[PDB]
């Protein structure tokens, strides 16, 4: 009960933060998405036909090549918001961080074009709670919990703004102060079983617009941009003058530092951010369009509706997930 270790991440686009894995004997590497919104384990399978042009594109696990894989073979279907793997369970070693453990993860065989043939990864690593784990499968984190090397239940996460460096930064069993500073205010969740707050308002500027009488916000690893639903986000973007296309909003580039501010009150705490923190600044041409690193997502119940807390609001606030308090920590990003 004294390990701490820590997981490097490439930042691609500001848009995903993956790091390495290691599956089976002889490790098989994969580029995975460490999820705070999910639970299960999953890479590509060699058995996902190569019609499915993303298996075509990612790296596959051959079971037939690892000594230490186990059957299972039990039929699973993941479904996100935005898109859906389906496949089977196996059972093999997966070493994350130095640490090595035995997990039951999905082998994917159908993987839709889209979205996955825009994932710079190959799979996800679920960092929530058995509760939502689909077949009631034990996450990642709590075998590694239940090996007792930790230093304490509790993991971190530091996405970086720079998209040559380190790209981002999960620390199992604490927290980096290389990478934060001032201190934490921690939040506690509304229940077990998801990494989900109470948000009691969304500001613009400052006139408190959203969340009124309060709201959901699911702090969430795996999500890009910052997100509400349609009819919530409809109302944001209506604020900041922004356009909607079909899959983001966008402003004129001329516009994007005028943006005002946008807050969400968490914990009693205003968490804000400036045009700077959630604006795509590729120009300052009025000719040209600038993208929104906010967008609507509809989660549904039990989980939503709900706002998602993505890479957007977890690049200015490292965040500590608390497994022994079920609280969330927020500090200052640096
Ligand atoms: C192209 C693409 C497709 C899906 C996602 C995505 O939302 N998840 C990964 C896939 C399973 C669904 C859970 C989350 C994504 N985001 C990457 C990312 C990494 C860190 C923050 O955002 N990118
Ligand atoms: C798959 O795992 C479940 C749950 O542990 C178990 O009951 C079942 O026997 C397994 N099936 C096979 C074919 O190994």
């Amino acid at each position: 009960g004294n390990t701490t270790s820590s997981v490097i991440l490439t930042n691609y686009m500001d848009t995903q933060y993956y790091g390495e894995i290691g599956i089976g004997t002889p490790p098989q590497t994969f580029k995975v998405v460490f999820d705070t919104g999910s639970s299960n384990v999953w890479v590509p399978s060699s058995k996902c036909s190569r019609l499915y042009t993303a298996c075509v594109y990612h790296k596959l696990f051959d079971a037939s090549d690892s000594s230490s894989y186990k059957h299972n073979g039990t039929e699973l279907t993941l479904r996100y918001s935005t898109g859906t793997v389906s496949g089977f369970l196996s059972q093999d070693i997966i070493t994350v961080g130095g640490i090595t453990v035995t997990q039951m993860f999905g082998e994917v065989t159908e993987m839709p074009a889209l979205p996955f043939m825009l994932a710079e990864f190959d799979g996800v690593v679920g960092m929530g709670f058995i509760e939502q784990a689909i077949g009631r499968v034990t996450p990642i984190f709590d075998n590694i919990i239940s090996q007792g090397v930790l230093k304490e239940d509790v993991f971190s996460f530091y996405y970086n703004r720079d998209s040559q460096s380190l790209g981002g930064q999960i620390v199992l069993g604490g927290s980096d102060p290389q990478h934060y500073e001032g201190n934490f205010h921690y939040i506690n969740l509304i229940k077990t079983g998801v990494w989900q707050i109470q948000m009691k308002g969304v500001s613009v500027g400052s006139s408190t617009l959203l969340c009124e009488d309060g709201c959901l916000a699911l702090v969430d690893t795996g999500a890009s941009y910052i997100s509400g639903s349609t009819s919530s986000i409809e109302k944001l973007m209506e604020a900041l003058g922004a356009k909607k296309r079909l899959f983001d909003y966008v402003v004129k580039c001329n516009e994007g530092p005028t943006l005002p501010d946008i807050s969400f009150h968490l914990g009693g705490k205003e968490y804000t951010l400036t045009s700077a923190d959630y604006v795509f600044q590729e120009s300052y041409s009025s000719k040209k369009l600038c993208t929104l690193a906010i967008h609507a997502m509809d989660i549904p119940p039990p989980t939503g509706p709900t706002w998602a807390l993505g890479a957007t609001f977890i690049r200015k606030f490292y965040t500590e997930f608390d497994r022994r308090n079920n609280r969330i920590g927020f500090a200052l990003a640096r």
